[PDB]
This record gives C-alpha cells, sequence and structure tokens, in this order.
C-alpha cells in the first residue's frame, strides 16, 4: 500500500509494447532513461520519498483513438514514483478498466478528447470520479469558459470548455494561466559523457542563429535581420524547399539532429525569435546551451481575440511576446524582449548582448528532476475529493489590490508572485480596503472594491473565482503566493 521509487524501465517497456501507437513515446523514454533514473535517485537523496501511498491511476489518451512529449514525461514520472498505472488508449481499454462504496481508481490523467469519451462511458457515475480528473490542456481553460451557464450568459460561441471542473484540474504545457496547474515537460539534452567533455571544447562565436525551420516564418523580417547582420553572422536551420524569404547572407545548416543542433547552439551568441512559433521549447534549449534569446514583443498582445491561431480556445490568455515564459520567468540578461518596430531598441539589445558573457541556464522545472518533484507534489498534496482544498498552505497568501484594468494574474506577476486561486475562498470579508456596503455577485471580477463609493462585491459562485479578468472601473482583491525560482508551481512552505 506504500509506493516504491522504481529504477528499471522493464515493467514500463512491456506496458508500452502493447500498442504501435506508443512506439514514439517508448523511443523518447528509452533515449532519456539514464537521465530519468539519475533524476529519481537524486530527488530521493534531497527529499524523503519513502512515506507515500501507492495510488491506482488511470491514464487515457483520447489523442490515440508536443502532447506526446508531455504524456511521455508524465507516464514516466508516474512510474519512477511507484504508482499503479493503467494505460488505456481506446474506448474498449477505458470501458474495461472501469465497468462496493469504494473507488476503482484514485487519479485519472486525460486530455480533452478523452474527457468526452470518459463522460460518455461512466454516464451518471461521472460525479463519483470527476474530483480525480487531471486534464492535459496545453493552452489552458479559464474559469469564464470552464463554467457553462456563465459562458452562455457572456455569449461565448466556442464549443470548448463548459466542463464545470475546479480549473486547477486543467494541466498546461507552460505556466501561462495560474487558474490552472502547470504540468509542463522535460527539455531533452542529446549529450552523453564524450559530448559533455566535447561541449567544453566548443568556442562560442559572435554569430546568431535564427529560430524557424520554415521559410514562411521568415516573411517580411529583412529589416530585423539586417540589424543582427550589421553586428554578427546569421545562421539558420531551415528546410530549404523554398528560400524566397531567406536573405542571401544567411549561412543555412538545414535541419539538424538534436545532438548537432546543441553543438551549434554552443558556438552561437544569440538565438533570434521571428515571432512564430509561440512558446515552444527551442528557446529553452538555446538558453540552456548559453545562448541569449531575442524575444519579439507583441503590441498589442496576441490572444484568442485578435489572432486566428487562438480563435475558439476556451481562454482569453494573451501573449505579450513570442515566449512569455522566457520573458516573465527568465528575462535579462538571458532573454531580451524587444519591439521589432523599434529598430533602435533592437540595435541596442544586440550591442548589449554582444558585450555580456552569460552562463547556460535550464530552469529546474524543465528537467527530469524538477518535473518529478512537481508531479510528486501534485499527487501527494492536491486533492479535490474532500471539498475545499488546504494546499497550498494559507501561510503563503499575500493579498494585492489590482488597479482598474489590471487582472489578479498581472498584479501578482508584476510583483514577482503568482495568483493562487485556492486562496480566493478566504477573501470573503474586508477584515487599505474598508467597505461601507457589500453585495454578492456571480462574476469572475469579484471580490472587487469601488474606492469611490467604498462598496465591496464578494463572489456568490465558487466556480467563478478567476486570476484572469480586469475590472474597467474597480480594484480586484487578489490572492497571490510566493513561488520557487525554477519551480513556479510550488511556494516555499508547499514543502
Ligand atoms: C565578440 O565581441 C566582443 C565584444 O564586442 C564588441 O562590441 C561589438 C558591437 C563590436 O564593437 C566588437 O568589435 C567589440 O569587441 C569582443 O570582446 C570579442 O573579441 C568577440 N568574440 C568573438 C568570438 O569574436
Ligand atoms: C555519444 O554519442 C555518439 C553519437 O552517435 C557516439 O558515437 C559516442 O560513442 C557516444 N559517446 C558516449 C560516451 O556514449
Amino acid at each position: 500500500s506504500l509506493a516504491e521509487i522504481r529504477t528499471d524501465f522493464n515493467i514500463l517497456y512491456s506496458m508500452m509494447k502493447k500498442h504501435e501507437e506508443f512506439r514514439w513515446m517508448r523511443l523518447r523514454i528509452r533515449r532519456m532513461a539514464d537521465a530519468w533514473i539519475q533524476a529519481i535517485k537524486s530527488l530521493a537523496e534531497k527529499q524523503n520519498l519513502e512515506k507515500r501511498k501507492r495510488k491506482k491511476v488511470l491514464v487515457h489518451l483520447g489523442l490515440l483513438t508536443g502532447e506526446l512529449v508531455q504524456w511521455s514525461d508524465l507516464i514516466t514520472s508516474l512510474y519512477l514514483l511507484g504508482h499503479d498505472i493503467r494505460i488505456s488508449a481506446s474506448l474498449a481499454e477505458l470501458k474495461e478498466i472501469m465497468k462496493v462504496g469504494d473507488r476503482i481508481v484514485e487519479l485519472i490523467y486525460i486530455d480533452i478528447v478523452g474527457l468526452a469519451q470518459f463522460k460518455k462511458t461512466l454516464g451518471p457515475s461521472w460525479v463519483h470520479y470527476q474530483c480525480m480528473l487531471r486534464v492535459l490542456d496545453s493552452f489552458g481553460t479559464e474559469p469564464e469558459f470552464n463554467h457553462a451557464n456563465y459562458a452562455q450568459s457572456k455569449g461565448h460561441k466556442t464549443p470548448w470548455g463548459k466542463w464545470n471542473l475546479n480549473p486547477q484540474q486543467f494541466y498546461t504545457m507552460f505556466p501561462h494561466t495560474p487558474d490552472n496547474s502547470f504540468l509542463g515537460f522535460v527539455v531533452e539534452q542529446h549529450l552523453n559523457s564524450s559530448d559533455i567533455h566535447h561541449i567544453n571544447e566548443i568556442k562560442r562565436q559572435n554569430q546568431s542563429l535564427v529560430y524557424g525551420k520554415v521559410d514562411s516564418f521568415w516573411k517580411n523580417k529583412k529589416i530585423y535581420l539586417d540589424i543582427i547582420h550589421t553586428y554578427m553572422e546569421v545562421h539558420a536551420t531551415v528546410y530549404g524547399s523554398s528560400t524566397k524569404n531567406i536573405p542571401s547572407y544567411v549561412k543555412n545548416h538545414g535541419i539538424l539532429s538534436g545532438r548537432d543542433l546543441q553543438f551549434l547552439l554552443r558556438e552561437t551568441k544569440l538565438f533570434v525569435g521571428l515571432g512564430f512559433p509561440y512558446e515552444g521549447p527551442a528557446p529553452l534549449e538555446a538558453i540552456a546551451n548559453g545562448c541569449a534569446f531575442l524575444n519579439p514583443k507583441f503590441n498589442p498582445p496576441k490572444s484568442s481575440k485578435n489572432t486566428d491561431f487562438f480563435i475558439g480556445k476556451p481562454t482569453l490568455r494573451e501573449l505579450t511576446s513570442q515566449h512569455p515564459y522566457a520573458e516573465v520567468f527568465i528575462g535579462r540578461p538571458h532573454v531580451w524582449t524587444v519591439d521589432l518596430n523599434n529598430q533602435e531598441e533592437v540595435e541596442d539589445a544586440v550591442k548589449a548582448i554582444l558585450n555580456q558573457k552569460i552562463e547556460p541556464y535550464m530552469p529546474y522545472e524543465f528537467t527530469c528532476e524538477g518535473m518529478l518533484q512537481r508531479i510528486n507534489a501534485f499527487i501527494e498534496k492536491q486533492d479535490f475529493c474532500h471539498g475545499q482544498v488546504m494546499w497550498p498552505p494559507l501561510s503563503a497568501l499575500q493579498v494585492k489590490l489590482a488597479e482598474p484594468g489590471q487582472s489578479c494574474k498581472q498584479v501578482c506577476q508584476e510583483s514577482q508572485l503568482i495568483c493562487e486561486p485556492s486562496f480566493f475562498q478566504h477573501l470573503n470579508k474586508d477584515k487599505k480596503v474598508t467597505c461601507q456596503s457589500s453585495e454578492l455577485a456571480k462574476d469572475i471580477l469579484v471580490p472587487s472594491f469601488d474606492p469611490k463609493n467604498k462598496h465591496c462585491v464578494f463572489q456568490g459562485d465558487l466556480l467563478l473565482f478567476s486570476c484572469a479578468g480586469a475590472h474597467p472601473r474597480h480594484q480586484r482583491v487578489c490572492p497571490c503566493r510566493d513561488f520557487i525560482k525554477g519551480q513556479v508551481a510550488l511556494c516555499k512552505d508547499c514543502l
């Protein structure tokens, strides 16, 4: 009934042998297995992992009836932590795994596809298991969209969301929506021992490498690159089917293996964002190998509102730059977020970059070990099956008052904290805000204070608490917590 840190992928490998569909994940796991095992050992030496209940866990990949990376890293983490995993990837496997006053599973990891299938399967008993769902939703689901009646009342047209879960049951690829939990993935290193001793030998050159494998992504960026070029060589890894948009002076390497790319990143001073693709791993991989990242700034920020790429998403989350995580959670000196319309700002950033030495940096949360700490913490401390939650600890709460036009998400972030939605239920009374009157409302923007009238508005619907949302007129009362540098998902007391 207690859980045992596994270090032998044999049992796993036979589990993942049972479908061709799993081959790509098998290969990923096999490749990283040494890193994965050093990780679980290393964690078990800095953390007592000896006192944990073995949990029976469904995982259902509707996807199989980016993602597969996260699935790989999740499934692997569940194994190394010693839990009893039932992988399903078909209606029949799911239907079999399911069909006294007990529960047949304690955790369920699933994607949006699988959730429709899970619901259709369990029918009425849905409710007996919904507190256990952990929904892999890369782009996230904001409370305004999760909550069906309210979405309808706001006239939202997207068929997505409307599941009425606790929004912390949504698991995202990057920490962009603090209404949801951050699961993430591991940024792979393709370097063995001989490469490590060789990684040293590589002398870094005053040369740039452009981010983008496709000629399309380069379109109308000549002015931007010409500024880079002024000061350093410009290398690419572009699939050269067409080169219509590639300046003549670009030194193309073509598509490289992960191994070869990492060696190239080691002789590169600057990795250059073109503005697409949005929040991918490549810039983390660059920063890890000691490159700086030139991060195009978005004015206005891009969202489901103004960008065809995001239309229909059940979230109004905005991108302030091509890589908001790199912008907010790494920043200078490693990351230089700059407006491409501001030619002077770009030139300055490039001049500044060329005159600083910066050490490599991989955030703890995007390693095998950080991921294991992070998932272990969610499994051991995050329970929705016993009503209102007590983790993270209330000791972590630090209230801020967002000014009109500012979300709780922003006010916490701008003060180097993260909005913690589980603290919202404790902001129910005024005990620099004193009310002369209060009312109840079912709105994502409350609790709110009107400092003109000294009128407070409290949340009347537990499912409408939102880190997301700004009041045009009023101040929002906001629950923030501290977080660990490199491990945003946790606070210091979160232990
Ligand atoms: C890389 O550049 C370092 C600093 O560069 C300086 O500023 C740029 C804008 C130019 O003015 C450049 O000539 C200056 O040195 C140098 O200290 C260093 O030698 C260079 N390293 C390599 C690998 O070439
Ligand atoms: C590292 O990988 C390369 C590339 O295939 C291989 O030839 C080399 O022998 C490896 N070195 C070690 C120490 O595993």
